[PDB]
């Protein structure tokens, strides 16, 4: 029926959900299989694997300008109609059509909005979009990439900014930013087996060293830019280290912790997924917030396949790693993730813990159910991956359902592309 | 058809055709996904009964590698006549075995199914009164209990009938702490259980109002009102609990029991209903130390040993939280162990888990499972669980839950 319920077994509070009523793609699961903890649980696209037909791509364009020309309290209007014929023979005579700027910025702040696996969305009518369609090459592509950079890091005081690059045409002319982020550790296999620096971006060091490459073969090494436009082979380019805000971890009890030699950077800047607006694909859309202190503490030092370094502060705290019943694991879990915040807000560069930034969530969801009728969550992803239950979304019941605008993955080119 | 799963951190990828078998619904549709609703969304006719009855027939046959056999047959025939002739059946003492082991077997949501096979069933079919109810669930405590080797266990009381005749154990858990709220808002004891505590106390019981004082029994035998009984003080077993390295940590006087038992669910094999069904198993810390000590509407202690550790509470990214937490969950794996009353911590569990689940997909083509509940309520990704993609959906004989026994019993005396 015309509602769903969300409870919050912790303070009772009891939410209506009607804006799934508009959502327009398969999540994956049935009446009779749950894949809420799949990755990728489905392949259901809006518009055909290349260019559509009139009659598939028209109808996505109507829905999204009648989508837009609703939100600012049109609808029918002069301009409304105008709008459709436009639409109506630029897809006639070209076979795709061109949004207006401000049609580009409501379509990207609305993708971070229905995005239901980001905890951060509190902040989404708040994002800086820069327009990048006029872009022809990869030394132009590098060139939005660093003022993007040197906007977003603002001295410490990150601001959260999308580039958007000219949108997908026949497929054949994709531009792409091969990186997954726009700063990344580089990972060298070893000549024993073992990782040097990232694990998760062995293969992509590999490929930036088959292209040409010089590794300075270290733990932190930024890895170069490897930038695709309009289809052809991608081009490396050495991000300005200046451009590159990073923050030495450091711990405010244990002196020892800095002699740990670990850091990372400020800046996260998703550069791998697609922005789809009104059956239009960006297929290179970075996008850049801030961090939330477990990503960096929890997944990117302490996954097995990552940087793994519970090993080393846990010996040094003298802890007992004969059995897994000390929790050994856990105490130097946390004290990893209080040397993070410790450092990042000592150099004042912006940074949430994960109780602030559920916190922010729950309030988030309130105001979006009054205003909105609803929100989509993944609880999959929103609970943070230390501490669940002694943070308010783990007690929060969340729908989750596919709205458009929206950020979508896409295969990693270097499966698809065809070198020349 | 088949459904693929993928671990993101070991890159195994398993195979499932289990699920073709399912039928009660997930609660999600194609278009919402309702995997964190808590619980999604009068007796069976014979004609509703019929079908059910011969799919859990023929999967126990399957089972034991005689579908299509004379016995098989018989069995059926039967059956259909019992249902035909007095609206319901009786399963044989070999099906309600299998039936309780394969509800354990088929909980999406226990991260604990590697024991499933090894479950000490009780028939208690046979029982007709309050006092009758109390006996089976001493015997039960004893015998699970074992002197702190603690053993799975469950107690099967009469199915339901009519839905008026039907047996409920009132409490959610068999052993459990009152809880007391006072005049000035505080709470003495443990919060979860106040509703209940009150409803023990209306029904005569007479609190200690002490910390941990536990709860009477509250037993309904053939939908008669419920009768309360003090379980024999020298059959709950306690762990006082202390830490390794805070000698001040006794000081806060915590205990907890070592009996884990559920006693509010739903137990249904071949369309029967079996209302009150008291199971059994052993702790994973964290459902002591994380949720019974440190959710905010439970013991929340998570404020003292704080202070007690001298962390700064004042901002949040202190984390002392997240550091209280820890060592209130080493206090508590440290005590059991110590005292050698059985307990597993999260991170041997949920590797035993996965080892099981990849056993069930082996030999029975898959292992429904509810990563919402499997992952656990601290330290997540550092567990195997957390990589580990997961397809949720009900196969039968289950567990179920069903209303509250105080929201729907129609009293009686007066
Ligand atoms: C401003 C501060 C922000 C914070 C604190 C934040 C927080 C997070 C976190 C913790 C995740 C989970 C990531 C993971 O565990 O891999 C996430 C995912 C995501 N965020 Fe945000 N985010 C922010 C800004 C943004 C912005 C500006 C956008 C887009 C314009 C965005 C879009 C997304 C998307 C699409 C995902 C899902 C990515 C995926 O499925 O791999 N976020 N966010
Ligand atoms: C033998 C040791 C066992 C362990 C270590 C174990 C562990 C767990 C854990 C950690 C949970 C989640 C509870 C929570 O966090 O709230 C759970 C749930 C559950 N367990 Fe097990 N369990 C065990 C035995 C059993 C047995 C013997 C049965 C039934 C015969 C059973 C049936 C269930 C069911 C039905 C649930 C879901 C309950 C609900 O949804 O409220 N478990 N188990
Ligand atoms: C709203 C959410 O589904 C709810 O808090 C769930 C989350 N996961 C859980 N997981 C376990 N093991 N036990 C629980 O009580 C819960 N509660
Ligand atoms: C299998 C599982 O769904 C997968 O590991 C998910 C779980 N939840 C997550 N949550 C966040 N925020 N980020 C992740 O990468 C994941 N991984
Ligand atoms: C914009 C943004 C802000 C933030 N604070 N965090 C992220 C996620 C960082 C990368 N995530 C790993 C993945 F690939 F899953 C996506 C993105
Ligand atoms: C048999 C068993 C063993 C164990 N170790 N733990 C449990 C769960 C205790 C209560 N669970 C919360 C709930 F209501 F979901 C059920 C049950
Ligand atoms: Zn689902």
């Amino acid at each position: 029926p015309r509602f769903l319920k969300v409870k919050n077994w912790e303070t009772e509070v009891v939410l209506t959900d009607t804006l799934h009523l508009k959502s327009t793609l398969e999540t994956g699961c049935t009446e009779y299989i749950c894949m809420g903890s799949i990755m990728h649980p489905s392949q259901h696209a809006r518009r055909p694997e290349d260019v559509a037909t009139k009659d598939q791509l028209f109808p996505l364009a109507k829905e999204f300008i009648d989508q837009y020309y609703s939100s600012i309290k049109r609808f029918g209007s002069k301009a409304h109609m105008e709008r459709l014929e436009e639409v109506n023979k630029e897809i006639d005579t070209t076979s795709t059509y061109q949004l207006k700027d401000t049609e580009l910025i409501y379509g990207a702040k609305h993708a971070w909005r229905n995005a239901s696996r980001c905890v951060g969305r509190i902040q989404w009518s708040k994002l800086q979009v820069f327009d990048a369609r006029d872009c022809t090459t990869a030394h132009g592509m590098f060139n939005y990439i660093c003022n993007h950079v040197k906007y977003a890091t603002n001295k410490g005081n990150l601001r959260s900014a999308i580039t958007i690059f000219p949108q997908r045409t026949d497929g054949k002319h994709d531009f792409r930013v091969w990186n997954s982020q726009l700063i990344r550790y580089a990972g060298y296999k070893q000549p024993d087996g073992s990782t040097l620096g990232d694990p998760a971006n062995v293969q992509f060091t590999e490929i930036c060293i088959q292209q040409g490459w010089k590794p300075p073969r270290g733990r932190f090494d930024v890895l170069p830019l490897l930038l695709q436009a309009n289809g052809n082979d991608p081009e490396l380019f050495q991000i300005p280290p200046e451009l590159v805000l990073e923050v030495p971890i450091r711990h405010p009890k244990f002196e020892w912790f800095k002699d740990l030699g670990l850091k990372w950077y400020g800046l996260p800047a998703v550069s791998n997924m697609l922005l789809e607006i009104g059956g239009l694909e960006f297929s290179a859309c970075p996008f850049s917030g801030w961090y939330m202190g477990t990503e960096i503490g929890v997944r990117d030092y302490c996954d097995n396949s990552r940087y793994n370094i519970l090993e080393e502060v846990a010996k040094k705290m003298n802890l007992d790693m004969r059995k897994t019943s000390s929790l050994w694991k856990d105490q130097a879990l946390v004290e990893i993730n209080i040397a993070v915040l410790y450092s990042f807000q000592s150099d004042k560069v912006t940074i949430v813990d994960h109780h602030s930034a559920t916190e922010s969530f729950i309030k988030h969801m309130e105001n979006e159910y009054r205003c909105r009728g609803g929100c989509p969550a993944d609880w999959v992803w929103i609970v943070p991956p230390m501490s669940g239950s002694i943070t308010p979304v783990f007690h929060q019941e969340m729908l989750n359902y596919r709205l458009t605008p929206s950020f979508e993955y896409q295969p990693d080119p270097w499966n698809t592309h065809v070198w020349k």
